[PDB]
């Protein structure tokens, strides 16, 4: 956790969220892929709420432009200072915040409620009330009296866990511990890189405890979920580019029983 200190905002989201990761022209990408996952799943209806909160947001929206119309109170959390200030330039809109209308865009295509993405981004916004600190090691990741609404009715979280344990062990354990933060019934929408090591940001060097859909389940059973749906992306050899190691992408549509 310590190598989160030299951790760069703008060289992670470079490294993931612009192309080629980031074309999402292409339906072959992990782009599409990915919030495909998410407009299906909510599409489904199932998953509905008051309240919701993203675990180790770092400085991307993405992973909430599905979720953000069907729960009134967002809560996006992480670590790094510095991540919870490039949300907050983005939330207002502020000088030089990364551009997500791309995402924007395609979250609305993918949904095809004829929704116009400007208005898609607003609803975000708006419906984002606290960008919080957290910590997953923690057996309360929050803290002690959180601003934030408890439990919450669902949770999204995207490859944090496997970024910020050192082996399974401690992934099981942060998953307990945010599982926590999830009212019983509640859904938890988990997002993870595949059998990765290793990434880049900027100066930093993060280590990562590859995982297997498999030990991925197997752990969320464990934590005391019922897998809902759990899917595997293969990361293809064009969007393989040495900003890490890793081989797939998860996505799983968890349910506390
Ligand atoms: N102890 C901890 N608890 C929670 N999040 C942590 C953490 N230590 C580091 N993090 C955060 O976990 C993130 C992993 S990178 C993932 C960023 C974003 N969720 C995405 O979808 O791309 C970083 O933002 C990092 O600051
Ligand atoms: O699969 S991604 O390319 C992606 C997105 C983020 C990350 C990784 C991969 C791998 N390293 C993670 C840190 F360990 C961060 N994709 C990027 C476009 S949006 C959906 C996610």
């Amino acid at each position: 956790a310590s190598a989160y200190q030299r951790f760069e905002p703008r060289a992670y989201l470079r490294n993931n969220y612009a192309p080629p990761r980031g074309d999402l022209c292409n339906p072959n990408g992990v782009g599409p892929w990915a919030l495909r996952c998410l407009a299906q799943t909510f599409a489904t209806g199932e998953v509905s709420g008051r309240t919701l909160i993203d675990i180790g947001s770092g400085p991307t929206v993405y992973q909430l432009l599905s979720a953000c119309s069907h729960f009134e109170d967002i809560t996006m959390t992480d670590f790094l200072e510095v991540n919870r200030q490039e949300l907050g330039r983005w939330l207002q809109e502020e000088p030089g915040a990364f551009n997500w209308s791309m995402y924007s865009q395609h979250a609305c295509l993918i949904e095809g409620k004829g929704e116009c993405w400007q208005d898609k981004e607003r609803q975000l916004r708006a419906r984002v009330k606290r960008v919080l600190p957290i910590d997953v090691h923690q057996p309360q990741p929050l803290g002690a009296g959180s601003p934030a609404p408890l439990p919450a009715d669902a949770l999204v979280s995207a490859f944090c866990l496997e970024a910020v344990s050192p082996d399974l062990a401690s992934f099981q354990r942060a998953l307990d511990h945010i599982t926590t933060l999830l009212r019983p019934g509640g859904h938890l929408l988990l997002i993870g890189a595949l059998e990765e090591s290793w990434y880049l940001a900027g100066e930093a060097r993060l280590t990562v405890v590859p995982v297997s859909e498999e030990e991925v389940r197997e752990a969320l059973v464990r934590s005391g979920y019922k897998v809902r749906d759990l899917r595997t992306y293969i990361m293809p050899a064009h969007l393989q580019t040495g900003v890490d190691d890793v081989k797939g992408v998860f996505f799983a549509w968890a349910q506390k029983v």
